[PDB]
């Protein structure tokens, strides 16, 4: 009966990863003081009030290049969580889109790669699995982009 998976899970203070029936539960954005989302669909959805929302319409295939958003994601989750607030990053299944875009973040702000921040995400939601196409995305992501994103957001936010 105890399984970690009921609801959105905790991936650090401030960060969430959930799937679509997570997204629209207001008991669990209230429980967990959620007040930024970012909404990894093809397409658009109502969106719920007091909630800032970061759209990414995005579908779950490895030829997606969901790399050209790693940026202003991890930028958006990094200003929500430095300013007090609480962001919850989810895709449809909750199984790879969204766990891709929070992988690089926690990269970025750890100096891990992904592996290491994958197999730690999966201790806290082990159904998280990014498709083989993203995981190369992560690949590139730490080898080039996640140093140089980790010293941008100490200008652009402070330490
Ligand atoms: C995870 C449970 C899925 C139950 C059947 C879902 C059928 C709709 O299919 C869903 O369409 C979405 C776009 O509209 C895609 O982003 C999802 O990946 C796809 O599964």
């Amino acid at each position: 009966g105890s399984h970690m998976g009921n609801g959105m899970t905790k991936v650090l203070p401030g960060l969430y990863l959930g799937n679509f029936i997570d997204a629209k539960d207001l008991d669990q954005l209230g429980r967990n003081k959620i007040t930024h989302i970012i909404s990894i669909h093809e397409s658009p959805q109502p969106l719920l009030q007091d909630i800032t929302y970061l759209r990414i319409p995005v579908a779950d295939t490895p030829e997606v290049p969901i790399k050209k958003h790693f940026k202003e994601c991890i930028n958006f989750i990094h200003c929500c969580r430095l300013n007090g607030g609480n962001c919850l990053v989810h895709s449809f299944a909750g199984i790879s889109r969204s766990t891709t875009i929070v992988t690089a973040y926690v990269m970025t702000v750890t100096g891990l790669g992904w592996r290491d921040v994958l197999e730690a995400i999966k201790a806290t939601r082990p159904i998280a699995n990014p498709n083989p196409g993203f995981r190369q995305q992560l690949e590139e992501f730490g080898w080039a982009s996640s140093q140089k994103l980790r010293r941008q957001l100490e200008e652009r936010f402070g330490e």
